[PDB]
């Protein structure tokens, strides 16, 4: 909270009180002077100069995702922001609307004379005073709902919460100062990890207990008042006050207190926070008596399972995989999900799971998914191993053993030079598999070509995975043992190798090649380098390793305590939130990396991996001036327009467009062009959101839009508009409403 | 209410029981002092043999992977996969003497006599955690839980403490007593509702209330332990003692005290209550030194948008309608639903919104949902009205706009389709438009221009105009918003008469208006309804309950009454006689539907629906049937104890030899919550020309002497008409020859 991005809508709008972020990002802005919105980019005013829209707003809530209700001395205006119009409705609201709070469907209305509510199907406005339901002031300055569905209510003097059964009010007995001849309550905030609601006051910040009663008063704040409160992306509590902003961490943590420093720039652009808004994405935005303050949320990308197929169902990944023709194969201990674009909207993700009726699996429970020598898809599974056909959309089961140990739990797969199948288990050691003719089997059971067993050399039968070397060798990872198994296929030679070093508590758990031949092997605390019967390890001091992958020229280590990177060649370590990852992938074509953990995955880069944003319009200017729904019958809200028709001597066009970069230190950059007029692309500077053409003759045309990707390309996901200008004696075409 | 049980004695000299299970579709199980066993509403089943590892008393159990029960006893951890019906031992060397697991993501904490553990699942890693290295306060576990917030609080013979992650270490959470050993934690429960962990001892019951360390002595019963704690679908919480069950519901309102009693045999079977479980239908099974004492929930049945669905989006319905296909379409403010089935097996809903990419709709605001004479679905919103199409899944939207150009249809209240091609649509602003139906689908205009528009000019009270409904005199009734009276349209002539505004006037303003099937309609107002006869224009009316000032949210026909929910609660009236009487949930309807097919009512209210029966037990959603045995010759038979034989409960076809053709089944759809049991008809293809028919108790179905061939078993439920229904078990049989 050292810097903040300051943001000013004009002189006669420089004070802010609340801030309300639609469906689709887009955030707005109640003023002084009436509703704002800001695209990350320039603000726009919805109100025009003396109507009874240029007002000040108080509050605001966002009604069916396509209304603004915002509060006001005279009521309570409508502001319907798809079709850009003021939608009054015939309702004669209450006069001084200073907080609402939405119930299901009925919405609160805390007024300087009163409590109501408005049910939003029927219409029906009921109120509520001092004299007939026992509140304890009918000025109301705060009302929240919470998650178990109470209402609490702050008044001018005094704190309550609704009692439905009855329909009275409950006070909740704050504390009277000597101090105050009436009990303001300015500001209600639910604290679900807390449990708590935060209630701020003149001078007194509380926290009240709901399971107990209790009401804790956490800080003083002499001579200061509590205008608001919001809860950052750590979970601190933010209070604004008169005097800037308190940062609450916990009891043994000191506060952190923010304040304007007029000679600087980037400082709290004014004392006096009306309100805190952490918007979807965790910036904080403060709203004040002098324009507004945005304080950046920055990173790792995490992606929770339902965002993919939701289906709120849980996984915990330990394997993820790309396959050649582009599938995401995400997967652990609750199935397997297929599906495409990881970072995008559309996914169409399948999951494999136990007992489906239209997917099923023989297991739940997934250890590895391998893609062999000829584009087939393996699973490893404790229900043995699965090979996908895709034509069908279904996993074909094979149940192994041996020539009298079998392969219900496999660990490890992988293809060998001469098309065999190998085949690490739980029990039965190691098999080998004529892959044809498992695949053309028709045997349900299938006796194996060969076994590895304690019985002809190996050290235990509890193995995990085996990795071939460039020379043909199969290395084993042993579970519960000392050193590392190899084997020769050429003369069956099974030999037991850094038994020395890599005994004790120094033993193994992880295996990988890399792509140069050299083996990484994971122990508690360090990794060591091999050549397949060279090399070393390392350590990292002051516990244990869940994944290990390769990206480029560094091998990444996944561990309970959080990230370790290394250099292939020196072996140089460095370590990098809290969340443990229990799979790793790295994703060389996208060039990211997959962290795959606890019912979710992240993302990030090989500098803070940006989701992709999609491009919106934001503002359509013909002949020089700003034009809208709201003010012009023959124009639709650009936002909402993949069409525009529009008259002869309407041919002087200007676009804004934004994909709303709210987070970010540096905008992204762009590229247009029209069709029907240029011929390839134009470049815009990265401060510059502004496309402008001058007298199109009539005819079509297209307006293409597209981010540049990171490596210097046009993306081929561009936002079209598609503009017809018609000629004079086709006119009456034009847009109409 | 906990006056009387279902009881249930096992076999096997089985007597004592110390955990249930429930799982995913829905059968339990139980361990008992010789085993595991099985419960299908019918019989208990054993699922060990005497002499074998498996016959010994189990302490503790949960479902792992979908797939197994993994249950503590003194050898350790015992594994039985339930789907194949084979104990299935990991190589894993266990601990003994398990007493309590609790899981967290994938991993599984144990508890046991000498020391507490944890399990990996993946990798299969067992880690110790102790006194000296952890500060556990003992390392005698007997109760661990995780919390929604990932905590882990572990119960010990000397005391509780909580999992620190950060340093691998535990914190002591000391509890306040009247004097002093050491303080047995038997018995842990997180309650959400009230926000704390329940903690049961020797001589007391705890709260723990982590958001503010506060620590709560809410009872002390000296010489009595707590041994177990779950709480009821009330929210109740429930104590097993060794001297019966506690029921605790607030500080101010006297425990319950359930105990057993020799001379009256629903009772509580025994005092000594090891376990208490409740079930996914809030069943709740008590566990205890003699037998199983069930209690069986009874409500409303309540069903929750995300059983629908299977996401936690939120709706109020204000619109039930079933269509003439079968689909349920369910809409109100936020959207609209459509479905094929009221329990959401089939997980098919699709959810029409405004801002969906996929299933856009003109507005979330849902005002009315009507089936046309020739089977088109229309809906009237807030973003004008709109048309399905069935074969491509979307809505196809409308503007329509008077003559003149300045009344329009984007707020629709109410449509239907008169004896004339014509569809008539009642507006907020807009007055009446009647449009000529085929040339409005027909249009590719844009704006439509309606035929007639009726308003405050023409003859109409006024212009904001909620339900428009025909007579079966050839009238159009039309119900304005807080006015006076309800007008009539003579559309022939195109006259408006204004009626009953002498009475429905003032507090007596209507707000709801509906048709019956005799032809009769019917007026809500303000604490009562008016019942007006549309021949002779006459009119009877009364007042119900109380307040007089008390709103009618909907009203709808049902056979030979109208229900009508308010404010207040239900009540239904019949519809010859006027007598009102209240019904008794505190849930409020804003939506109701009676389905003449299944004979139930749905209600439509926050976020879900009600459905009920007609005629008033409680209602009970279609359970699939399930076989649970396979009998040869007359001894049960499973993997467990023979090579050729499958799971019954999750095979299609089996194949059996020649002389494996002396066969029973057992049937059950889990009637755990029943009093009365369902019936019954099968039919063997191959065999029965006809259905056989069972008899409630009886849930064996024998075949004798099967010749070598091809057959198929096929079981329904006997549907409330005396129909089978059509979700059948089948099962496919093959017999061999004797070569």
């Amino acid at each position: 909270y050292q810097q903040f991005d300051n943001i000013y809508l004009g002189a006669e709008a420089s004070v802010v009180s609340c801030f309300l972020q639609d469906s689709e990002g887009l955030i707005w802005i109640g003023s002084n002077k009436g509703l704002f919105s800001y695209d990350g980019y320039s603000t726009q005013q919805h109100f025009t100069y003396g109507e009874n829209n240029n007002t000040r707003i108080y509050c605001g809530v966002i009604i069916d995702n396509t209304y603004l209700y915002m509060g006001t001395d005279n009521g309570i205006l409508v502001y319907n922001y798809r079709a850009d119009r003021y939608e009054q409705p015939e309702t004669d609201f209450p006069t001084d609307v200073r907080t609402m709070a939405l119930q299901g469907d009925t919405l609160w209305l805390g007024a300087l004379n009163g409590l109501y509510t408005y049910q939003l199907q029927s219409r029906k406005l009921t109120s509520f005073d001092t004299r007939r339901n026992g509140l304890p002031n009918n000025t109301i300055y705060s009302i929240i709902r919470t998650k178990d569905n109470q209402i609490y209510v702050g008044t001018y003097n005094g704190l309550c919460r609704y009692i439905p059964s009855n329909g009275k009010f409950e006070g909740i007995p704050l504390p009277v100062h000597s101090s105050q001849s009436n009990l303001f309550v300015n500001s209600l905030l639910e604290d679900t990890t807390r449990q708590c609601v935060w209630i701020g006051t003149e001078g007194y910040l509380f926290q009240y207990f709901p399971s107990t009663g209790q009401i804790k008063q956490t800080e003083a704040f002499h001579n200061n008042s509590i205008k608001s409160l919001a809860l950052d992306g750590n979970g601190d509590l933010l209070a604004g006050t008169d005097n800037g902003l308190y940062v609450y961490h916990n009891d043994t943590t000191p506060l952190q207190h923010i304040i304007h420093d007029s000679r600087n720039i980037q400082s709290l652009t004014n004392n006096i926070i009306w309100n805190i808004f952490a918007d979807q994405e965790h910036n904080i935005w403060l709203g004040t008596d002098y324009g507004i303050s945005l304080s950046r949320y920055n990173s790792l990308q995490f992606i929770p399972i339902s965002q993919i197929t939701g289906t709120g169902d849980g996984n915990q990944f330990y394997s993820l995989f790309r396959d050649s023709k582009g599938f995401y194969w995400f997967g652990g201990a609750n199935g397997l999900i297929r599906f495409t674009d990881p970072a995008g909207e559309r996914h169409d993700a399948i999951w494999y799971r136990m007992g489906d009726k239209t997917y099923p699996l023989s297991h739940n429970r997934i250890r590895h998914i391998y893609e062999d020598k000829e584009q087939q898809l393996w699973i490893a599974t404790d229900g043995s191993i699965n090979r996908y056909d895709y034509a069908t959309r279904q996993f074909i089961h094979y149940n192994i053993v041996d020539n009298t140990y079998n392969t219900n739990w496999t660990y490890y797969i992988f293809e060998d030079t001469a098309g065999q199948l190998w085949i690490s288990t739980c029990l039965g050691g190691i098999f080998v598999v004529d892959k044809h003719k498992l695949m053309q089997s028709t045997s349900g059971q299938y006796i194996a070509e060969q076994n590895y067993s304690v019985h002809n050399g190996l050290s235990g039968m509890f193995i995990n995975q085996i990795i071939p070397d460039n020379e043909g060798n199969v290395w084993v990872l042993l579970y519960n043992n000392k050193g590392i198994d190899k084997i020769n296929p050429r003369t069956r030679e099974v030999t037991k190798l850094f038994a020395d070093e890599l005994t004790g508590e120094k033993s193994p758990n992880y295996l990988l090649c890399d792509e140069d031949g050299l083996l990484w092997v994971g122990f508690h605390g360090g990794v060591m380098r091999i050549n397949p019967e060279s090399q070393q390890s390392i350590s990292f001091g002051s516990n244990e390793i869940l994944s290990m992958t390769c990206v480029k020229n560094s091998i990444w280590v996944s561990t309970t305590n959080g990230l370790w990177i290394i250099d292939r060649k020196t072996m140089d370590a460095r370590q990098q939130t809290n969340k443990r990852f229990t799979s790793l992938l790295f994703d060389p074509k996208e060039d990211c990396v997959y962290l795959g953990g606890a019912d979710g995955f992240g993302i990030s880069h090989s500098a803070t991996y940006q989701p992709e944003r999609p491009i919106l319009l934001t503002a359509l200017y013909i002949n020089n001036q700003l034009v809208s729904p709201r003010t012009r019958d023959d124009v639709p809200n650009i936002r909402y327009t993949n069409s525009i028709k529009l008259k002869y001597d309407q041919n002087n066009l200007s676009f804004e467009l934004s994909d709303l970069p709210y987070s970010l230190d540096e905008k992204n950059k762009f590229v247009y062009r029209l069709e029907g007029m240029d011929k390839e692309w134009n470049f815009l500077k990265s401060n510059i959101n502004r496309i402008t053409y001058s007298n199109l003759s009539y005819g079509n045309y297209q307006l293409i839009i597209s981010k540049l990707e990171r490596d210097g390309q046009p993306s081929n996901r561009p936002h079209i508009l598609n503009i017809r200008i018609l000629p004079p004696w086709l006119e009456h075409h034009h847009h109409h409403h």
